[PDB]
């Protein structure tokens, strides 16, 4: 059938565009009889939204940030903990290994398949000032995404956190209902945040992925060579998304800065006031002892 996926990004953005690779590569495995259309621009909801309709099988994928699970799936708190990953390299490898299998497994018992993560690069603050510390950061209306960690991330850093979904940010900084949020250098270009909010500071606080869910109620029904061909496909297009995430972060940050925008780097913005102030939510967070194991497996890679 035509299985019917959501993303809050546009038709050529890397995600839309990796599962709609993957989509192409499931029609061949499965003789013509599955495909993908995903339907970008939060057209069917937001990422919220989107999970609920995921889970009672009323849609057949979306492919959303972690972030969006942290109310959900507990283990996936752990890779938007802030500065657990060292760096990409850091992410990919423990990420696409067992610890992040093990965050994966999770989703099965809240009516999810979570077939693949993708990067997502390093969320940073931006505003209408830089931020090099905490005191930057004070008095400052940061939207966040609708997470307890992420609310309290941004509290942590010094900020006043909004909860409101993706679709809304530009509007709600083009009139001052919030002054700031944070975000990869890809998304900070393609909602153009950065016209109304030009000053992206480098804090690279959280590395949190893109996960790609898909309904277990629809997966249940489903045999197991056709449940292998969705797998197999999903994970054949990390390597797609990787070179098209990794040429966007490029061309993003040349298009802001093209476009007014100033980059503090992240060599110049207070690292150690941040780690500071964020390092004890992951002892808040960690829930179970299978949640203190995957951190540490994560760490250990
Ligand atoms: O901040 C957000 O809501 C967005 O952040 C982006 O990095 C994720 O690609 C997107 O899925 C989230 O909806
Ligand atoms: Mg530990």
């Amino acid at each position: 059938r035509v299985f019917r996926s959501a993303d809050v990004h546009g038709d050529s953005f890397p995600t839309n565009m990796a599962v709609k690779f993957m989509g192409d590569e499931l029609s061949k495995l499965t003789g013509g009889k599955d495909s993908i259309k995903v339907f970008g621009n939060s057209a069917l909801g937001s990422e919220k939204d989107t999970v609920d309709q995921v889970r009672i099988g009323a849609i057949d994928m979306a492919r959303v940030n972690g972030a969006s699970f942290n109310e959900i799936v507990p283990e996936s708190l752990i890779p938007s903990f802030p500065f657990l990953f060292r760096d990409v390299d850091h992410f990919r490898k423990a990420m696409y290994g067992p610890a992040g299998q093990k965050i994966l497994d999770a989703f099965a018992a809240k009516g999810m398949i979570a077939l693949t993560f993708y990067e997502s690069g390093a969320r940073s603050i931006y505003a209408k000032r830089p931020v090099r510390t905490p005191a930057d950061m004070k008095g400052l209306k940061v939207r966040v995404q609708p997470s307890d960690l992420m609310v309290d991330e941004i509290r942590a850093m010094g900020g006043t956190p909004t909860p409101m979904p993706f679709a809304e940010v530009y509007t709600g900084l083009k009139t001052g209902l919030v002054d700031a949020a944070e975000n990869n250098l890809p998304s900070y270009e393609e909602t153009k945040h950065f016209e109304v909010a030009p000053d992206y500071s480098e804090t690279q606080h959280a590395m949190t992925p893109e996960v790609l869910v898909f309904s277990k109620k629809i997966w249940d029904t489903l045999s197991p060579q056709e449940q292998a061909a969705i797998r197999k496909a999903a994970a054949d297009s990390v390597p797609y998304y990787q070179k098209l995430w990794t040429a966007r972060e490029a061309s993003a940050q040349q298009a802001v800065t093209k476009g007014g925008a100033n980059i503090l780097p992240a060599a110049q913005v207070d690292r150690a006031a941040f780690v500071k102030a964020m390092q004890p939510l992951w002892t808040k967070y960690e829930k179970t002892p299978q949640m203190k194991q995957i951190v540490d497996e994560i760490e250990a890679t």
